[PDB]
This record gives C-alpha cells, structure tokens and sequence, in this order.
C-alpha cells in the first residue's frame, strides 16, 4: 500500500508501515485504517482513524482509554501526536489507500 511510502509532516519523516504495526497489536481494532493529511488554519495534522474490532462493544470510558493509550504509542514511536479517532466497524473505504494527503504540495 502507500503505507510504505514515507511522509513528512511538520519537518518530521513518518513510515506509516510505523503506525500500522502499533495498531494491529490491539485486539480491539480491526485492520483497516487512513491516516489523513491535513493543512488546517496555518500547520499541518494528521488524523488517525481506525476501525474498531466487531467484538468491541465496550462503554465510553473504555473507548477513551484505548484511544489514549493508541495516541500514546504512536506519539511514542512517529514522534509526533496524531489525532486518533476510532470508528465503527466497515466506516473506512475497503476498496490499499492507507494515507490520504490533502495537503498541497507546493
């Protein structure tokens, strides 16, 4: 996928094949994710979203702690805090697109 091409974000180069690996260990995520590029106002964010397992069905609570805990070992690892959203199981397009970059690249 373009998940093996590197990125750069704020001066800072990424692998997203990084980021995968991190959330393929949660047994309550799925495998499909995007990684979405953004300019907003002045500077650049990425977004994270990642479907949720069909077996996780757990309160909010338990909700914000794994995406803490995502936001956390990634910032870990690409050393730079994406916005992690999780997202109902089928949400992201199957039809591999990993990252969406809708930056400009001048």
């Amino acid at each position: 996928s373009n998940a093996d091409d590197m990125i750069i974000l704020k001066g800072v180069n990424i692998f997203p094949i990084q980021i995968e690996t991190i959330l393929l260990q949660f047994k309550e995520l799925g495998s499909d994710y995007l990684i979405t590029l953004e300019t907003a106002e002045s500077n650049d964010e990425m977004t994270v979203e990642v479907e949720l397992s069909q077996l996780f069905t757990d309160d909010y609570g338990r909700l914000q702690a794994l995406t803490r805990e995502i936001t956390r070992q990634l910032k870990d690892e690409i050393l730079v805090t994406p916005r992690v959203k999780l997202v109902p199981k089928g949400a992201l397009p199957k039809s591999a697109v990993r990252v969406k970059d809708l930056r400009k690249t001048f």
